[PDB]
């Protein structure tokens, strides 16, 4: 209860996810699709194509004409239902896409044909030699070869990308049940914090914390509040929870949480707020005192992670439990982060505790697996680039207390690539 | 020029690359960094910590005072500038952040403390057991310690993600110069299409690929443009990309590319935009009739895409030449994707030209390199995730004609992960 016990980092982790709720449905218009996660299977409503189609600029011939010399008695083209009909020595100019007319039973490419005769000037096809004995029903799509009328396209649960919205737009189902997606209130605490918009006064600094959390919060797509900043005492911290309670699904604090004049946190997430604190402290570095609390109001289930103050610990903390939440609270049925195998860049000290720090993934040439190379350690370019991995390094053993470069660790993907 | 000559894939993205033009700069607030290519240098103006700054929760002292019995004359905290002087013998209740007061040189960590005497009721401490000898300015973060006035803390060329937008924030650096963000049009042709919302018609079918395209540009943070389903013919199709000029940086088109009552656009791109085309079938598949473009209008370079119809194509090729052409042009630096090493998980037949697939990326278990798995060719539940690669398999030789299972191939990363 203070100090509370130390969690360990993979029960802290279940906990998270365990206690974290899923978030009811809404209807949305496909187009806004991009990252949701369906709650409704969706089925084709027609046939794809809903005519047969060609696979081929060229002609439509009845098969049993074989080889030989045809006249040409329109053109089929893409978007127009044909009116005539193919008769025995005749054949349709037909486009890719265009639909089979009636009396014709296969598709010739137009390379495997030669033009016999056309018009004075030269704008219609009058007549055509057939190289090649036709296949029956060769280089046409059938009606509902792709997609047929009353089969399930996309099943629920699927995360849509663009190529789901696409199928979507192609099915003509514009409107979708999908899990809705959490709003994220954040605020700092701290007596020393300033806005980044100010100047410094004495015995203070600019907030980053809320900029950075936001930033992460954004980059997974989540509607964000900024709540600011928040004085270190109970009474304004209890209206700032009470308000983000109010307008937001999630919570997130930093600051507060160490062991001193802080824990009015702690004290008032338990005792004003009513909240349950299910970890207060995690065996991990950086990160030691970071909180995870539920609440629940009149069915609904609150989550709140009051994160450290220090920068560096409150953003490795968003990455390693808040955005697994946030992707299970918007229906994503397996919300554990990727991770990815890759080579130390340098040698590496270990921890009791398993720590965690932010580095750039690169692959090199032909080599199989990325490299990793912690950030702030020094190239130029190098020292550049923004962070998209979490190394995640083991507790030292007896044994293992130090890693060298070129062995391979595990790194959680927190950026593109 | 027709047909344009087959051009080679390494040819072709070369030619995207080095046609495209890196757009302008703008000054944005910080907070809408993300994604953004900084086009200044940003320094420091403070020092962080600007106050000599505990490290601990703990008490500020003299070191040569030793080990010992002291009075508390105080307590510093976070965010106000001490006023009292520590003398001889005496020392000041300190929090982690808080400055360090006139007169100690160091600071030791409440752990290596016991308390003697407090206040009556307990909430004033007043006299503490000094356990250890500290050494000089131990757990103190000197002034400038992290940062330095006049330290230039991001360099120009850096694409920032959160971390650098906190970094940011820490600085006080609210607006920065950045490169502009590429405006994209996109719009259909095809007399065959129909939107989304409508109900089928003869010979119709709805349009996917204005969605599909959409989502893609949107999914990397690029504004975007809906011009709608075009008429196949000269006149609207000069109206339409002439309304693209007007209001966008890029113009994407699918359809009217392949050779037949098609050629319009290329045609129309030539003779009535006098745009120039540079190359107009590409040795790829899918993709063969892949088309690009650059007009020049007063010192404005403006880039065509004019993608093949086929829905699978269009998607294929946007990725491997629209998107590296947008990250040019909203000024990273190294445009070109990133390209990972997978296992195939299926045997797969190679082509005379290199072809490409959309895929899924899943590591197991403890293996070091993911398996790519195309899609549509079914489990369950990995049928229904959203394509994360795309495959990029080598063109045939005499020598090698099929990949198998577990072999190493490129996958070219298009989703997280």
């Amino acid at each position: 209860m203070s100090p509370f016990p130390l969690t360990s980092m993979d029960k802290a982790f279940i906990t998270v996810l365990e206690m974290t709720p899923v978030l009811g449905t809404e209807i949305i218009n496909y187009r806004d699709g991009m990252g949701r996660v369906l709650a409704q299977d969706v089925y084709a409503k027609d046939n794809l194509p809903p005519f047969p189609a060609s696979v081929k600029d060229g002609y439509a011939v009845r098969a049993a004409d074989g080889p030989g010399d045809r006249f040409i008695i329109g053109e089929s083209q893409a978007g127009e239902q044909p009116t005539q009909t193919v008769m025995p020595g005749q054949v349709m100019r037909v486009t890719t896409g265009a639909p089979i007319p009636c009396g014709a039973d296969a598709v010739v490419q137009v390379e495997d044909t030669e033009l016999i005769r056309e018009s004075d000037d030269g704008t219609e096809e009058l007549e055509v030699r057939i190289l090649v004995q036709a296949r029956p029903g060769q280089d046409i799509r059938p009606i509902g070869h792709d997609i047929k009328r009353g089969e399930c396209v996309l099943a629920k649960g699927t995360h849509m990308g663009p190529s789901e919205i696409g199928l979507l737009a192609t099915v003509g189902v514009t409107e979708v049940e999908v899990n809705k997606f959490p709003v994220v209130a954040v605020m700092s605490t701290g007596n020393e914090l300033l806005n980044p918009e100010d100047d410094l006064l004495p015995g203070k600094i600019r907030d980053s914390n809320r900029s950075t959390l936001l930033a992460t919060i954004q980059e997974h797509g989540y509607p964000t509040i900024n709540l600011g900043i928040v004085g270190d005492n109970p009474d304004d911290l209890l209206n700032a929870l009470n308000e983000g309670i109010s307008r937001a699904d999630v919570i997130i604090t930093s600051g507060g949480v160490s062991m001193g004049e802080k824990d009015y946190l702690k004290q008032v997430l338990d005792i004003d707020l009513h909240a349950q604190i299910h970890f207060g402290r995690v065996f991990m570095k950086p990160g030691l005192p970071t909180t995870f609390a539920t609440l629940d109001i009149d069915g609904v289930r609150k989550i709140i992670f009051a994160l450290p103050g220090n920068p560096v610990s409150a953003v490795v903390t968003c990455n390693l439990f808040v955005v697994p939440a946030l992707r299970k609270m918007q229906g994503i049925l397996d919300p554990r982060p990727t991770i990815i195998k890759a080579r130390l860049s340098c040698d590496v000290k270990l921890d009791p505790r398993p720590e965690y720090h932010r580095c750039i993934l690169t692959w090199h040439h032909q080599e199989p697996l990325p490299w990793a190379q912690s950030t702030g350690n020094q190239s130029r370019l190098m020292s550049m680039r923004s962070a998209n991995g979490l190394l995640m390094l083991p507790p030292k053993t007896e044994q293992y207390v130090e890693l060298h470069k070129g062995e391979v660790v595990d790194v959680m993907v927190i950026g593109r690539l």
